[PDB]
Protein backbone atom coordinates (compact mmCIF):
# COMPACT_ATOMS: atom_id res chain seq x y z
CA UNK A 1 0.00 0.00 0.00
CA UNK A 2 0.89 3.69 -0.43
CA UNK A 3 2.27 4.75 2.97
CA UNK A 4 -0.40 8.15 3.97
CA UNK A 5 -3.51 5.83 3.43
CA UNK A 6 -1.78 3.03 5.08
CA UNK A 7 -1.32 5.48 7.60
CA UNK A 8 -5.25 6.37 8.61
CA UNK A 9 -5.62 3.02 7.93
CA UNK A 10 -3.77 2.47 10.62
CA UNK A 11 -4.92 5.13 13.08
CA UNK A 12 -8.29 4.49 12.21
CA UNK A 13 -7.88 0.79 12.99
CA UNK A 14 -5.71 1.14 16.22
CA UNK A 15 -3.29 -1.47 15.60
CA UNK A 16 0.16 0.18 15.67
CA UNK A 17 0.84 -2.51 18.20
CA UNK A 18 -0.17 -5.56 16.05
CA UNK A 19 2.32 -3.69 13.26
CA UNK A 20 5.36 -3.03 15.53
CA UNK A 21 5.20 -6.58 16.48
CA UNK A 22 5.12 -8.00 13.58
CA UNK A 23 8.62 -6.16 12.73
CA UNK A 24 9.96 -7.60 15.68
CA UNK A 25 9.41 -11.32 14.74
CA UNK A 26 10.52 -10.73 11.49
CA UNK A 27 14.01 -8.78 12.28
CA UNK A 28 17.44 -10.99 11.75
CA UNK A 29 19.24 -12.41 14.45
CA UNK A 30 22.51 -12.62 14.40
CA UNK A 31 25.52 -13.28 16.57
CA UNK A 32 26.84 -10.94 18.66
CA UNK A 33 29.56 -13.20 20.11
CA UNK A 34 32.23 -10.27 20.63
CA UNK A 35 30.16 -7.91 22.35
CA UNK A 36 29.35 -10.31 25.30
CA UNK A 37 32.71 -11.45 25.97
CA UNK A 38 33.70 -10.77 29.40
CA UNK A 39 36.76 -8.11 28.86
CA UNK A 40 33.74 -5.91 26.94
CA UNK A 41 31.55 -5.92 29.80
CA UNK A 42 32.05 -1.89 30.98
CA UNK A 43 32.40 -1.18 27.32
CA UNK A 44 28.14 -1.80 26.78
CA UNK A 45 25.54 0.62 28.34
CA UNK A 46 22.66 -1.85 27.64
CA UNK A 47 23.38 -5.86 28.29
CA UNK A 48 20.38 -6.42 25.30
CA UNK A 49 21.71 -3.75 22.62
CA UNK A 50 24.58 -4.77 21.29
CA UNK A 51 26.55 -5.07 17.88
CA UNK A 52 26.18 -7.90 15.10
CA UNK A 53 29.16 -9.49 14.59
CA UNK A 54 28.99 -8.41 10.87
CA UNK A 55 28.51 -5.65 11.00
CA UNK A 56 30.53 -4.45 14.07
CA UNK A 57 32.69 -1.19 13.58
CA UNK A 58 36.85 -2.20 14.79
CA UNK A 59 38.89 -0.18 16.30
CA UNK A 60 42.36 -0.17 14.80
CA UNK A 61 44.43 -1.60 18.28
CA UNK A 62 45.67 -5.00 18.52
CA UNK A 63 44.67 -4.93 22.79
CA UNK A 64 40.71 -4.52 22.05
CA UNK A 65 39.26 -3.41 19.06
CA UNK A 66 35.55 -3.29 20.53
CA UNK A 67 33.22 -0.31 20.45
CA UNK A 68 29.27 -1.06 20.42
CA UNK A 69 29.15 0.38 16.95
CA UNK A 70 27.38 -0.67 14.11
CA UNK A 71 27.95 0.08 10.49
CA UNK A 72 24.44 0.25 8.53
CA UNK A 73 25.14 0.11 4.51
CA UNK A 74 21.99 0.83 2.32
CA UNK A 75 22.81 -0.10 -0.62
CA UNK A 76 20.17 1.20 -3.34
CA UNK A 77 19.75 4.75 -1.67
CA UNK A 78 23.97 5.05 -1.56
CA UNK A 79 23.95 6.27 2.17
CA UNK A 80 25.94 4.79 4.99
CA UNK A 81 25.54 5.74 8.77
CA UNK A 82 27.32 4.59 11.85
CA UNK A 83 25.10 4.01 14.66
CA UNK A 84 26.45 3.77 18.33
CA UNK A 85 25.26 3.72 22.16
CA UNK A 86 26.14 7.28 23.75
CA UNK A 87 29.56 7.28 24.93
CA UNK A 88 30.46 6.18 28.61
CA UNK A 89 33.22 7.18 31.03
CA UNK A 90 35.43 4.22 30.14
CA UNK A 91 35.00 4.86 26.41
CA UNK A 92 34.87 8.40 25.21
CA UNK A 93 38.25 7.94 24.22
CA UNK A 94 36.95 5.16 22.12
CA UNK A 95 34.11 7.14 20.27
CA UNK A 96 36.57 9.69 18.89
CA UNK A 97 39.28 6.88 17.93
CA UNK A 98 36.25 5.38 15.52
CA UNK A 99 35.35 9.10 14.27
CA UNK A 100 39.17 9.73 13.74
CA UNK A 101 39.93 5.86 11.73
CA UNK A 102 35.98 6.12 10.07
CA UNK A 103 36.87 9.83 8.53
CA UNK A 104 33.32 11.24 9.53
CA UNK A 105 32.52 14.47 9.22
CA UNK A 106 29.65 14.84 11.53
CA UNK A 107 28.78 13.81 14.74
CA UNK A 108 24.83 13.39 15.39
CA UNK A 109 23.14 13.56 18.84
CA UNK A 110 20.00 12.91 19.62
CA UNK A 111 19.81 13.00 23.44
CA UNK A 112 20.78 15.41 26.51
CA UNK A 113 23.37 13.99 28.55
CA UNK A 114 20.83 14.27 31.49
CA UNK A 115 17.17 12.63 30.70
CA UNK A 116 14.54 11.50 33.82
CA UNK A 117 16.82 12.51 36.43
CA UNK A 118 19.24 10.12 35.56
CA UNK A 119 22.70 10.08 33.06
CA UNK A 120 22.11 9.20 29.54
CA UNK A 121 25.46 9.66 28.21
CA UNK A 122 28.95 11.28 29.21
CA UNK A 123 29.74 14.31 28.73
CA UNK A 124 32.16 13.97 26.14
CA UNK A 125 33.30 17.17 24.14
CA UNK A 126 34.36 20.48 25.27
CA UNK A 127 32.13 23.30 26.50
CA UNK A 128 34.88 26.31 26.57
CA UNK A 129 36.77 27.38 24.06
CA UNK A 130 39.63 27.90 26.54
CA UNK A 131 39.36 24.15 28.49
CA UNK A 132 40.03 21.41 25.83
CA UNK A 133 39.97 17.62 26.49
CA UNK A 134 42.92 15.68 26.18
CA UNK A 135 41.77 11.47 25.86
CA UNK A 136 45.20 10.31 26.78
CA UNK A 137 44.50 6.13 26.42
CA UNK A 138 43.75 7.11 22.72
CA UNK A 139 45.95 9.82 22.10
CA UNK A 140 43.65 13.00 20.53
CA UNK A 141 42.69 16.28 21.62
CA UNK A 142 39.58 17.28 21.09
CA UNK A 143 38.94 21.26 21.05
CA UNK A 144 35.89 23.72 20.95
CA UNK A 145 35.99 26.16 17.69
CA UNK A 146 32.35 27.66 18.02
CA UNK A 147 28.61 27.12 19.00
CA UNK A 148 25.53 28.09 17.57
CA UNK A 149 22.56 27.24 19.81
CA UNK A 150 19.11 27.76 18.30
CA UNK A 151 15.11 26.82 19.81
CA UNK A 152 15.45 23.38 18.75
CA UNK A 153 19.34 22.20 18.17
CA UNK A 154 22.71 23.47 18.68
CA UNK A 155 25.73 23.16 15.68
CA UNK A 156 28.95 23.01 17.15
CA UNK A 157 32.41 22.92 15.10
CA UNK A 158 35.42 20.96 16.55
CA UNK A 159 38.66 20.30 15.92
CA UNK A 160 40.14 16.78 16.38
CA UNK A 161 43.55 16.42 16.77
CA UNK A 162 45.98 13.27 16.11
CA UNK A 163 48.47 13.75 18.65
CA UNK A 164 50.66 11.15 17.02
CA UNK A 165 51.03 12.89 13.58
CA UNK A 166 49.66 15.94 14.39
CA UNK A 167 47.27 16.18 11.90
CA UNK A 168 44.19 17.78 12.56
CA UNK A 169 40.11 17.96 11.45
CA UNK A 170 36.97 19.92 11.34
CA UNK A 171 34.27 18.00 13.10
CA UNK A 172 30.70 19.26 12.81
CA UNK A 173 28.51 18.21 16.42
CA UNK A 174 24.68 18.05 15.60
CA UNK A 175 22.75 18.22 18.87
CA UNK A 176 19.28 18.21 18.74
CA UNK A 177 17.86 19.35 22.30
CA UNK A 178 14.46 18.92 22.34
CA UNK A 179 13.49 15.22 22.25
CA UNK A 180 10.34 14.72 24.92
CA UNK A 181 11.57 12.99 28.49
CA UNK A 182 8.73 10.89 27.27
CA UNK A 183 7.10 9.58 24.31
CA UNK A 184 7.74 11.23 20.83
CA UNK A 185 7.45 15.04 19.04
CA UNK A 186 4.09 15.90 18.40
CA UNK A 187 5.06 17.41 15.36
CA UNK A 188 7.82 15.90 12.83
CA UNK A 189 8.36 19.85 12.06
CA UNK A 190 11.65 20.39 13.88
CA UNK A 191 13.18 16.74 13.58
CA UNK A 192 12.94 17.37 9.59
CA UNK A 193 14.55 20.78 9.97
CA UNK A 194 17.19 19.69 11.94
CA UNK A 195 17.42 16.58 9.23
CA UNK A 196 17.79 18.75 6.65
CA UNK A 197 20.94 20.75 8.60
CA UNK A 198 22.90 18.17 8.91
CA UNK A 199 22.08 17.53 4.73
CA UNK A 200 23.25 21.06 3.91
CA UNK A 201 26.12 20.36 5.61
CA UNK A 202 27.79 17.52 4.22
CA UNK A 203 27.96 15.18 6.93
CA UNK A 204 25.95 12.30 5.21
CA UNK A 205 27.78 13.05 1.99
CA UNK A 206 30.08 10.20 -0.09
CA UNK A 207 33.17 12.40 0.60
CA UNK A 208 33.00 11.80 3.89
CA UNK A 209 33.08 9.12 6.03
CA UNK A 210 29.71 7.68 7.50
CA UNK A 211 28.04 10.15 9.77
CA UNK A 212 27.86 8.74 13.75
CA UNK A 213 24.71 8.64 15.02
CA UNK A 214 23.56 8.44 18.52
CA UNK A 215 21.26 8.12 21.44
CA UNK A 216 21.29 6.87 24.33
CA UNK A 217 21.17 3.37 23.56
CA UNK A 218 21.51 4.16 19.22
CA UNK A 219 18.70 2.02 18.18
CA UNK A 220 15.43 3.99 19.00
CA UNK A 221 16.00 7.83 18.08
CA UNK A 222 18.83 7.06 16.48
CA UNK A 223 16.31 4.42 14.09
CA UNK A 224 14.32 6.94 13.23
CA UNK A 225 16.71 9.68 11.96
CA UNK A 226 18.51 7.12 9.85
CA UNK A 227 15.20 5.44 8.68
CA UNK A 228 13.40 8.57 7.55
CA UNK A 229 16.56 9.72 5.94
CA UNK A 230 17.00 6.97 3.87
CA UNK A 231 13.23 6.47 2.34
CA UNK A 232 12.89 10.19 1.63
CA UNK A 233 16.11 9.65 -0.67
CA UNK A 234 14.55 6.58 -2.27
CA UNK A 235 11.21 8.72 -2.99
CA UNK A 236 13.81 11.11 -4.81
CA UNK A 237 15.24 8.60 -7.15
CA UNK A 238 12.70 6.05 -8.21
CA UNK A 239 10.60 6.36 -10.78
CA UNK A 240 7.37 5.49 -8.56
CA UNK A 241 7.89 7.16 -4.83
CA UNK A 242 4.64 5.51 -4.16
CA UNK A 243 6.28 2.01 -3.97
CA UNK A 244 8.87 3.42 -0.89
CA UNK A 245 7.97 0.81 1.67
CA UNK A 246 9.07 2.16 5.15
CA UNK A 247 8.54 -1.50 6.49
CA UNK A 248 10.98 -3.26 4.44
CA UNK A 249 13.75 -0.45 4.86
CA UNK A 250 13.50 -0.68 8.12
CA UNK A 251 13.88 -4.73 8.12
CA UNK A 252 16.88 -4.06 5.76
CA UNK A 253 18.77 -1.55 8.23
CA UNK A 254 17.85 -4.19 11.04
CA UNK A 255 20.14 -6.82 9.19
CA UNK A 256 22.80 -4.39 10.47
CA UNK A 257 21.98 -3.41 13.82
CA UNK A 258 19.24 -5.18 16.27
CA UNK A 259 16.28 -3.08 18.10
CA UNK A 260 15.88 0.34 15.77
CA UNK A 261 13.02 1.69 16.39
CA UNK A 262 11.88 0.74 19.79
CA UNK A 263 8.30 1.44 20.82
CA UNK A 264 5.44 1.99 18.59
CA UNK A 265 5.12 5.26 18.75
CA UNK A 266 8.29 5.79 17.31
CA UNK A 267 7.30 3.69 14.13
CA UNK A 268 4.18 6.22 13.95
CA UNK A 269 6.38 9.02 14.57
CA UNK A 270 8.87 7.74 11.48
CA UNK A 271 5.64 7.37 9.16
CA UNK A 272 4.73 10.89 9.68
CA UNK A 273 7.85 12.23 9.46
CA UNK A 274 8.47 10.76 5.89
CA UNK A 275 5.00 11.86 4.59
CA UNK A 276 5.28 15.17 5.39
CA UNK A 277 8.97 15.64 4.37
CA UNK A 278 7.82 14.25 1.17
CA UNK A 279 5.59 17.27 0.97
CA UNK A 280 8.18 20.31 1.37
CA UNK A 281 11.07 18.54 -0.71
CA UNK A 282 8.81 19.44 -3.76
CA UNK A 283 6.03 21.62 -2.37
O1 LIG B 1 1.91 8.86 -4.68
C1 LIG B 1 2.66 8.87 -3.72
O2 LIG B 1 2.49 8.28 -2.69
C2 LIG B 1 3.98 9.69 -3.76
C3 LIG B 1 4.92 9.56 -2.76
C4 LIG B 1 6.07 10.31 -2.80
C5 LIG B 1 6.30 11.19 -3.79
N1 LIG B 1 7.52 11.95 -3.87
C6 LIG B 1 7.65 12.88 -4.92
C7 LIG B 1 9.01 12.94 -5.34
C8 LIG B 1 9.93 13.09 -4.16
C9 LIG B 1 9.22 13.31 -2.82
C10 LIG B 1 8.01 12.45 -2.63
C11 LIG B 1 5.38 11.27 -4.76
C12 LIG B 1 4.24 10.55 -4.74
Amino acid sequence: MEMEKEFEQIDKSGSWAAIYQDIRHEASDFPSRVAKLPKNKNRNRYRDVSPFDHSRIKLHQEDNDYINASLIKMEEAQRSYILTQGPLPNTVGHFWEMVWEQKSRGVVMLNRVMEKGSLKCAQYWPQKEEKEMIFEDTNLKLTLISEDIKSYYTVRQLELENLTTQETREILHFHYTTWPDFGVPESPASFLNFLFKVRESGSLSPEHGPVVVHCSAGIGRSGTFCLADTCLLLMDKRKDPSSVDIKKVLLEMRKFRMGLIQTADQLRFSYLAVIEGAKFIMG
